């Protein structure tokens, strides 16, 4: 599923993510945007062979299991498939844990490069929420 920008910005809304850890809900739009497009279905191969996976392109080397990321972990205990679903409650319960991992927002490297001090609230200008 291709989210509308509005759209995923209600999904994560309903599902706790707006100021989840402190980060506005324009931040999590915004790193969708740059990770996937808003695209469920993105998947993206990193060079240390690991993969990332779904809106908020969530890494196999810790996150979720995909069979083919030696010695990697599933700390969000979830196939990597479930992180493509038209359903975004697996993406968002496994980001809820990531960005409780210490570093914040951080860990998505896109959001610190293009996303991090910006205008966020940019994102969900317009939106009925
Ligand atoms: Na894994």
């Amino acid at each position: 599923k291709v989210f509308g920008r509005c759209e995923l910005a209600a999904a994560m809304k309903r599902h706790g993510l707006d100021n989840y850890r402190g980060y506005s809900l324009g931040n999590w739009v915004c790193a969708a945007k740059f990770e996937s497009n808003f695209n469920t279905q993105a998947t993206n191969r990193n060079t240390d062979g690991s993969t990332d996976y779904g809106i908020l392109q969530i890494n196999s080397r810790w996150w979720c299991n995909d069979g083919r990321t030696p010695g990697s972990r599933n700390l969000c205990n979830i196939p990597c498939s479930a992180l493509l679903s038209s359903d975004i409650t697996a993406s968002v319960n496994c980001a809820k844990k990531i960005v409780s991992d210490g570093n914040g927002m951080n860990a998505w490297v896109a959001w610190r490069n293009r996303c991090k001090g910006t205008d966020v609230q940019a994102w969900i200008r317009g939106c009925r929420l």
